[PDB]
């Protein structure tokens, strides 16, 4: 299989937009939440997050990585903001389990990358 999976959460990632102060769907227009999981690739010691929507189409809405440098901010109880670079992805859950799960296996990247 590619790579090792961490997590696995029910959202609709979110783009923001520093340029005009707010977000933007990360993948294409549409949405309809998406199943977003964490890639484990210690072969380097980093970490990268990737998520497609959830219909017949699939589109992956998130495919960027993470490592030692990114830490989850969590806006509310269903969301989960981080800043990388120079972009935000603030992704929207549609569950408690859903944002609970996903900063499961992403808290562990940001700890196994850290320290």
């Amino acid at each position: 299989m590619s790579e090792t999976v961490i997590c696995s959460s029910r959202a609709t990632v979110m783009l923001y937009d520093d340029g005009n102060k707010r977000w933007l769907p990360a993948g294409t227009g549409p949405q309809a939440f998406s199943r977003v999981q964490i890639y484990h690739n210690p072969t380097a010691n980093s970490f990268r997050v990737v998520g497609r929507k959830m219909q017949p189409d699939q589109q992956v809405v998130i495919n960027c990585a993470i490592v030692r440098g990114v830490k989850y901010n969590q806006a509310t109880p269903n969301f989960h903001q981080w800043r990388d670079a120079r972009q935000v992805w603030g992704l929207n859950f549609g569950s408690k389990e859903d944002a609970a799960q996903f900063a499961a296996g992403m808290a562990s990247a940001l700890e196994a990358l850290e320290g």
